[PDB]
């Protein structure tokens, strides 16, 4: 209903965090959006939103979000409220943990999206990152590879953060 989650996934683990993350909404609340099949003008049908993304290759946006990335200069997002979540791993690539969401956040602030969503850089153990601006994560970082123990307590605590920022 009124929340768009927009996700992109190579190896399935990202779709299977924004299946939780719409369950623990509520389940109405938000619908979802696998970006291989959305136009950048779906993203506009929404006031709040929520951008889902992996990092692949050291550093890149995943294929789908990286074909939808050039034309977001196309759309106002003015007036909306967003948040990021990203998937990642924070050992293998250590220097480029989590950038496709400060990528994605980047963008998007420029383009007139306020940040809603920030998340605390403790109990990960990274070199670098692009999401990493104003002293916090831009978003919801998880890793599935290294601390899945850790995703379903990590995303109730964000959702239940979210519920107040974002004002439902
Ligand atoms: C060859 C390869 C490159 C990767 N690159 C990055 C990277 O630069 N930074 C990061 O945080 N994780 C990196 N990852 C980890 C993936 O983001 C991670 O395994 C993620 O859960 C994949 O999500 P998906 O299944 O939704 O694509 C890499 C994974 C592989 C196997």
């Amino acid at each position: 209903k009124k929340i768009g989650l927009f996700y992109g996934t190579q190896t399935g683990k990202t779709e299977s965090v924004a299946e939780i993350i719409r369950d623990e909404f509520g389940n109405d609340v938000v619908t979802l959006h696998d970006v291989s099949q959305a136009e950048v003008t779906d993203l506009n049908d929404y006031q709040y939103l929520i951008i889902g993304c992996p990092t692949w290759n050291i550093g890149e946006l995943q294929s789908d979000w990286e074909g939808l990335y050039s034309e977001l200069d196309d759309v106002d997002f003015n007036g909306k409220l967003v948040a990021y979540f990203g998937t990642g791993d924070q050992i293998g690539y250590a220097d480029n943990f989590q950038d496709a969401i400060g990528i994605l956040e980047e963008k998007i602030s420029q383009r007139g999206g306020k940040t809603v969503g920030y998340w605390s850089t403790d109990g990960y153990d990274f070199n670098d990152s692009k999401a990493l601006r104003n002293g916090k994560f831009v978003g919801l970082a998880l890793d599935e590879d290294n601390q899945s123990d850790l995703t379903d307590d990590r995303i109730k605590s964000w959702v239940a953060q979210l519920k107040s920022e974002f004002g439902l």
